[PDB]
């Protein structure tokens, strides 16, 4: 048995800022501090406005990325869960979600901007961090890709969901995990944009 009365219920997903990809220089902008995103994570209200196509998120305990792509706005399972996302309306129920995957989704937010898929078959990538790195990134299978400078496997983390780019700017995954040999990301591995389409089109 359990008291049910006190059982508590986990807050909303909550984006607290984006990455600017908009203009000629990225960098990363905080649109929300952090007594802000706790009491709208258990309201999930989010009355702030969005704008661009790679949000900063955070949990009560996690702070992560999600990527919009053809108007969903897709994270991690192993940083949103099952959780709702904070919305000017209150929380939204995600729209998709695949732990095989480590994918979820909800649809995305009025004022985000979309990536669109690429369709181009390039190998020659770009991974976008929570700090508006721009990392170049050799494709190397289906959902792998290696640095060509490797880092501290500390530079990559809280990443997970931002997106892995062309070099036309179209999206081609989304970044779910680092291969760490002794504290080095040689490499990442992410969602790719046709896992996307077909979680989508099934
Ligand atoms: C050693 C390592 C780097 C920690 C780990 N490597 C690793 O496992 O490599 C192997 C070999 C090649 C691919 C991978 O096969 C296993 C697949 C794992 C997975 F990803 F599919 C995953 N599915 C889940 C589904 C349900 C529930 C939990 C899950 N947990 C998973 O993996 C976990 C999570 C993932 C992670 O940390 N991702 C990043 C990140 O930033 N997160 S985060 O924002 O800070 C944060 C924790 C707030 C959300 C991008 C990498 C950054 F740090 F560089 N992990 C461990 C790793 O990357
Ligand atoms: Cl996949
Ligand atoms: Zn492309």
């Amino acid at each position: 048995g359990s008291h049910m009365a006190s059982m508590k219920k986990k807050g909303s997903v909550v984006i607290v800022g984006r990455i600017n990809l908009s203009g000629d220089t990225a960098y990363a902008q905080q649109t929300r501090g952090e007594e802000g995103c706790q009491e709208t994570s258990q309201t999930g209200r989010d009355k702030n406005q969005v704008e661009g196509e790679v949000q900063i998120v955070s949990t009560a305990t996690q702070t992560f990325l999600a990527t919009s792509i053809n108007g969903v706005l897709w994270t991690v399972y192993h940083g949103a869960g099952t959780r709702t996302i904070a919305s000017p309306k209150g929380p939204v129920t995600q729209m998709y979600t695949n732990v095989d995957k480590d994918l979820v989704g909800w649809q995305a937010p009025q004022g985000s901007r979309s990536l669109t898929p690429c369709t181009c078959g390039s190998s020659d990538l770009y991974l976008v961090t929570r700090h508006a790195d721009v990392i170049p990134v050799r494709r190397r299978g289906d959902s792998r890709g290696s640095l060509l400078s490797p880092r501290p496997i500390s530079y990559l983390k809280g990443s997970s969901g931002g997106p892995l780019l062309c070099p036309a700017g179209h999206a081609v995954g989304i970044f779910r995990a680092a291969v760490c040999t002794r504290g080095v990301a040689k490499a990442v591995e992410f969602i790719p944009v046709e896992s996307l389409e077909t979680t989508m089109r099934a």
